[PDB]
């Protein structure tokens, strides 16, 4: 016999979370961590790797995709300021996106690859680690729990950051579909796609298909219900709607695929709910992330579940069971990189440092990378209403000028401030348009400082900008009381 | 004769504001007095004021169309294909494109004048002819013909400024920026001579509508552009530049200029230096536009700079007269004219006193990549505090890995008071910068501290997420002195 070896912290999963919490126990608490991750750069078969999902099938690659996109929009657009070429030679080349994002991704795995090897006490071990008991994490081949053993390892503490997966619908021919991961690696562009959800995914993939479908193609993207995008700003999620079918995507909502069954020439029929059918190339599933628990065969130790499935957590990120932790998408909190940042670095803090800490999970601001983007931060009005007597909503939305020129009319810039009438604070901002998700940011700090209206109106705008709106409206849209719209 | 309750003179930003907020918020009656209706030659600003005719507006939109130069090459990157040889950056085009939307403001401004009560526009040139008149002559030559004679209760000079001309043989060779609105083709050889960001975003443009063989070369008397901005985001600026094709001549400075028979321009410079372009641009400063207001008649006073004198209420030693915007020469800024204007109005028509204040104020240069800013820069800084500390971030960002242009670092830096941590200086350059910029204004209105930025939960991915992910400061000045103590 010899001994397993020994950490102060064994983390499951090498990604936004887990990466922040290994690294900060390491670099900060001087202490031996251990990270699990199924392989060490992305793609095919599991997608997530070291980096976690934000990395190899998230917020990165995506982001190069619709940059990739916006080009569409900016050689159209050009012609307005005078740019002059052969329209007719134009072609947008998928394989070269894929292969420029791919080995960015696989840069930021190697470099990270990387720097594990050169931080003294953060080790990563490749494989499918799983719960034997409470502070012994196994580390086995594969996700089957029959897999042969590689390593056990002794834990004095269990970070238990697996992140999501998509959600499959169990419908007759889902083995016929697709998700966001394999959406990553089509090796060329869907000619017609549907992507299914309402969703910030859905949405952001329907843009990228659109600009870069080939011939006479078509991309559809279908909700279960009225209006994309349940939780943002009303505005926002009916002029996101009306831009994206300007820009020839086509929505349909109050509708759901409920079966789909290969053509003879390897195409895909959809029947929805309605009765209603459509043939697409690939079908993208994309209606929900789920928290990814089912390897971890947390039975073993007995860590408790919320009924929507997620890993149960305190304020702090600890579960029912001394000693494992959890962070991250797998908690079922704000699906956000950053929030899983935040929420492993304030483990760490709470448990390794001096100064407990606890993540802030509201006024996170986030984005949508739409064409344009939306942008936001805090509370939208239908949510204010109900929890304050007086609700204030400043509104703006011109087409904005260089639009005017570039051909794009369609394009309109919303701009929303949402106040606690009653003493002014800004409980919410929400944004669409050009350089949305870069403005927002600083309108973060604005709200953890408990800014008022009164302090937009009063700041000095920069002009000419489309932020600078912001510091502009002063005279309320309209209101709420109890409850009620009204508007004087 | 007509008589009034507030006589504007300048039909520009702050004045229309001024105007607009006096004769409809307080239903006082209001005359306001410009040049010209609409944009350009022969007196270029116009109704709008310099902002819409031949300032920001127009600018922006130029820049705006500049970029696609960038951007066509970029594309290339992310798999986009298409024959590069067919590429032609049409001036033209632009400007008429430009001349429409500028037109456009102008119209309906007009159109807001036509609409509303108690405020009516006049062509011709203000003059105080007496403390309660102002006379409107046909042209700038104040012994031309009267047109009006306006009583007025209350005056304001809000005339703006104009380009700075230095005195050199042949200056009358060269342009400034408002002929450069208009120049009939794209110079192929241009000379922009300053080192401000109308010099710099000008650089730029014609760098992008410059055809075939043509360079854009800038000059400055000193050693790095952009005097009064971060000196990492200055001295970044101008390696971004030169990658771009724009050559930078620093400690130079023109003496003289003379014509050639072809119509160019043979630039000598001080060091004894020619060099022969096609147009020579000249953005070196802007002064205050006293000259023809003809304030001898009443003695309202400049200052040793030039502007108007003024308290922080905008009032001159001349009771009832007053002057917002570029003619006091603070601020040279469209939004602070348009803060002065309005306080004004608050401070003269109503309630309450009103002070614009002039700190804290966030500002932007359009050049590729652009700037936004706001508070102190850290040379500053140390001069006032004992504790100052520097956060920096400058990587260069993955969409610019892929897109070709390795050279487009992005640059963020907060200068804080590190004894209580109170940020008061954001300084920015890359794509978004002058957007990214606006709420962190609003930030340095509530009293931000450094923790109050690395504490606030990023949006990913984004440049701006960098100003909330900095914790740990990359040097320091103690007591005047940089260090990393
Ligand atoms: C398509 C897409 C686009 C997105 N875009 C954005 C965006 O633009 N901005 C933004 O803020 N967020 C975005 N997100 C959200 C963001 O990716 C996630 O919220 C974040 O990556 C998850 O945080 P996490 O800590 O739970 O780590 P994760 O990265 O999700 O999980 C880490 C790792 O756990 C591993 N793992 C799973 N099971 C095991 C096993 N038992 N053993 C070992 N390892 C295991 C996985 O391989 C993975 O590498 C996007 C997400 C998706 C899917
Ligand atoms: C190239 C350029 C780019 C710029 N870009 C920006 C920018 O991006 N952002 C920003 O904030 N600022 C910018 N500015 C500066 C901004 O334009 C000015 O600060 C602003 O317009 C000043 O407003 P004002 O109220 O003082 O008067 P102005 O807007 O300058 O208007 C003054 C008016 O007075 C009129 N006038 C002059 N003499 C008489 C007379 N005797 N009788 C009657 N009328 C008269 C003029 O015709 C003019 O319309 C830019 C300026 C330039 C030159
Ligand atoms: C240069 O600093 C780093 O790149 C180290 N990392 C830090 C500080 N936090 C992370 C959070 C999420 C991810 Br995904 C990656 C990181 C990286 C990192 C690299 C290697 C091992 C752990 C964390
Ligand atoms: C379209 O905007 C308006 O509602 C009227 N304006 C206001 C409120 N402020 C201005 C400040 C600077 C300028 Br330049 C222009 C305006 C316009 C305006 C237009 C016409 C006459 C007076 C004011
Ligand atoms: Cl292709
Ligand atoms: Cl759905
Ligand atoms: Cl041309
Ligand atoms: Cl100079
Ligand atoms: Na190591
Ligand atoms: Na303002
Ligand atoms: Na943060």
């Amino acid at each position: 016999s010899h001994m397993s070896k020994a950490f102060d912290l064994v983390v499951i999963g090498a990604g936004s979370g887990g990466l922040e919490a290994g690294w900060n126990a390491a670099t900060l608490y001087g202490k031996r961590v251990a990270v699990v991750d199924v392989q060490t750069s992305h793609g095919p078969p599991f997608y997530a790797a070291l980096g976690g999902t934000c990395v190899n099938v998230g917020c990165v690659p995506k982001k190069l995709m619709v940059t990739g996109a916006q080009y569409m929009d900016h050689l159209r657009e050009s012609a307005g300021f005078g740019w002059e070429f052969d329209g007719s030679s134009v072609k947008a080349n998928w394989k070269k996106l894929i292969a420029a994002k791919n080995e960015a991704v696989l840069d930021i795995n190697k470099s990270y690859e990387g720097m594990f090897n050169d931080t003294e006490g953060l080790d990563f071990f490749l494989g499918w680690g799983s719960l034997e008991s409470k502070n012994v994490v196994v580390v086995r081949e594969t996700a089957d729990p029959k897999s042969a053993v590689k390593e056990r390892l002794q834990a004095d503490h269990i970070l238990l950051a697996t992140g999501s997966w998509p959600q499959m619908p169990a419908i007759p021919g889902i083995e016929h579909c697709i998700s966001s991961n394999e959406a990553f690696y089509l090796p060329e562009p869907p000619r017609r796609v549907l992507t299914v959800g309402g969703g910030f995914i859905s949405v952001e993939f329907a843009g990228i298909f659109n600009a870069y479908k080939p011939p006479g193609g078509k991309v559809t993207l279908c909700y279960r219900n009225n209006l994309i995008l349940r939780g943002f700003d009303e505005t926002i999620r009916e002029e996101v709607t009306k831009q994206l079918t300007a820009n020839g995507i086509e929505i349909m909502t109050n509708e759901n695929p409920a079966k789909v069954s290969l053509n003879t020439d390897g195409s895909k029929h959809v029947t929805f709910e309605s009765g209603k059918t459509l043939d697409v190339d690939v079908v993208m599933m994309a209606i929900g992330r789920i928290p990814r628990t089912n390897d971890l065969q947390l039975g073993n130790v007995g860590v408790k579940l919320t009924p929507k499935g997620g890993v149960q957590v305190d304020e702090f990120s600890r579960t029912n069971v001394p000693n494992i932790y959890a962070i991250g998408d797998i908690t079922d909190r704000l699906m956000l990189t950053p929030v899983a940042i935040n929420e492993g670095a304030a483990l760490v803090d709470t448990v390794f440092g001096n100064k407990p800490r606890k993540t802030d999970h509201t006024r996170v601001a986030s984005a949508v990378f739409s064409i344009p983007p939306i942008g936001t931060c805090g509370l939208i009005e239908e949510v204010a209403a109900k929890e304050f007597e007086k609700v204030a909503v400043y509104m703006s939305s011109f087409t904005p000028l260089m639009h005017n020129i570039s051909g794009s009319k369609y394009k309109k810039f919303v701009a929303k401030i949402v106040t606690n009438h009653s003493d002014g604070t800004v409980l919410g901002v929400h944004l669409l348009g050009d350089g949305a998700p870069e403005i927002i940011q600083a309108v973060g700090v604005c709200l953890r400082l408990n800014a008022k209206i009164s302090d937009f109106y009063n700041t000095i705008g920069v002009h000419p900008t489309s932020a600078e709106e912001l510091c502009s409206m002063r005279t309320p849209s309209y209101y709420y009381v109890k409850g009620e719209k009204m508007e004087k």
